[PDB]
DNA sequence: CACAGTGCTACAGACTGGAACAAAAACCCTGCAG
């Protein structure tokens, strides 16, 4: 009754061409929106508080210091080994 | 005449060196004194 002549572009995505998009692939979740989507919230945080702040400057700060949050070489010093 | 900041800038302040001055510290000394 519900179905009959309309669908959730999602239910027919993943009920139709999942099992071709894992063979092509062989992984999805990994390749998710979420490391785009999630880090918006660190975009946030570095509005506020390492922001310039005028509007000039502070997309360059915001931009930089985001550089460097996501970078290795800094996260490698986290663990210290162990 | 809200207030803790907001980063990167600005160049203010922190440094040497010999050449020599001066003052002061705390000894030794000699001076003039009972």
């Amino acid at each position: 009754y519900r179905y009959d002549g309309k669908i959730t572009n999602y239910l027919h995505k993943t009920l139709a061409h999942v099992p071709e998009i894992v063979e092509r692939d062989g992984s999805i979740g990994a390749w998710a929106s979420e490391g785009n989507e999630s880090g918006n919230k660190l975009f946030r945080r570095f509005r506020k508080m390492n922001a310039r702040q005028s509007k000039t400057f502070e997309l360059e700060d915001i931009l930089k210091h985001h550089w460097l949050y996501t970078s290795k070489y800094l996260q490698k010093f986290m663990e210290a080994h162990k």
